[PDB]
């Protein structure tokens, strides 16, 4: 029996010198981003609205434009909530499908269900139609590199559908997309034909990306069995920082800080990390100020910030991938 589930402990990055870091800084664009992969899901899309069906067309549209060979998948199923039975689809896109290993980045594209209140609508911008532009604009990006895909490890993105609770968050009545993802991947044997190990084995990393768009964001280091890649995203932090490459920014007021948490909070992670998959949560603490209200909109949006995540994050995958 092969011991490839085990290369994830002792894979290590390929650390990029600083012509590289110049050259990715350079390569994304903050408004490119913005107009068209930000503003279409700026909308409403609790599941199995049409503002769901919108944004799932436009997460689709905009990565088959892309020149990598990404494989789309829509996982459909049904579940019991407090409204009854109801469908949701995740989105799952990923390059070289029968490669045995995936870092993984993720989020979710659904947004609160809150009926209309005095003529104002929940989008959820940070909540998470930010997260989800930054992993476009990633593909965007590095899409000359990903190219070259086409060490047996490639990359997914996984845009959940029904992260949030349709009522208040119950463990019955949230997770509805990561709950059956997890445990349809746990089931599945990969690569095909293996006979013991599942896709969920292929997990190198799970990169979940949260509430992001507020300013002054502080990450905390979680988990002990992925610690070893926060630092990464601390080292990635302070070089793009030292060659004046990000915006706006201070090492005081740096995002990733030296800083663990005790407790645990609930997020498409979870179903994930219950069966073992090593996780890095991109999730601050404490979540934007207008978390859950109809503040949580493009106006409350702080775009160095963001421009500064999505050149730690492009910077992160590229060194993990080899690229
Ligand atoms: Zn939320």
């Amino acid at each position: 029996a092969s011991a490839w589930p085990e290369e994830k402990n002792y894979h290590q990055p390929a650390i990029l010198n600083s012509s590289a870091l110049r050259q990715i800084a350079e390569g994304t664009s903050i408004s490119e981003m913005w107009q068209n992969d930000l503003q279409p899901l700026l909308i409403e899309r609790y599941p199995g609205s049409p503002g769901s069906y919108a944004a799932r067309q436009h997460i689709m549209q905009r990565i088959q434009r892309l020149q990598a060979d990404w494989v789309l998948e829509i996982d459909t199923f049904l579940s019991q909530t407090p409204y009854g039975y109801r469908s949701f689809s995740n989105i799952i896109s990923t390059l070289n499908p029968t490669a045995k290993r995936h870092l993984v980045l993720a989020c979710h594209y659904d947004s609160k269900y809150f009926s209309h209140w005095n003529n104002r609508v929940f989008v959820g911008a940070t909540d998470s139609a930010v997260p989800c532009a930054m992993m476009l604009e990633l593909a965007r990006a590095l899409d000359k590199k990903l190219l070259s895909l086409k060490p047996d490890l490639s990359l997914q993105l996984i845009f959940f559908d029904g992260l949030e609770a349709f009522l208040h968050w119950s463990p019955q009545d949230s997770l509805y997309g990561s709950r059956h993802l997890a445990a349809k991947m746990a089931s599945t044997p990969h690569p095909p034909g293996a006979r013991g190990t599942s896709q969920l084995h292929g997990m190198d990393l799970l990169v979940l990306l949260d509430l992001i768009g507020a300013p002054n964001p502080t990450f905390p280091n979680f988990f002990p069995n992925s610690a070893r890649w926060f630092e990464r995203l601390q080292a990635i932090e302070h070089e793009l920082h030292e060659l004046g490459l990000l915006k706006d920014h201070s090492l005081e007021g740096r995002y990733f800080q030296n800083y663990s948490y005790g407790g645990v909070i609930q997020d498409d992670h979870i179903p994930f990390l219950r069966r073992g998959v090593p996780v890095l949560h991109l999730i601050p603490s404490p979540f934007p100020e207008v978390w859950h209200t109809m503040d949580d909109n493009e106006e409350n949006l702080d775009e160095s910030t963001i421009d500064n995540l999505n050149k730690i994050l492009q910077v992160f995958v590229l060194e993990y991938l080899h690229l």
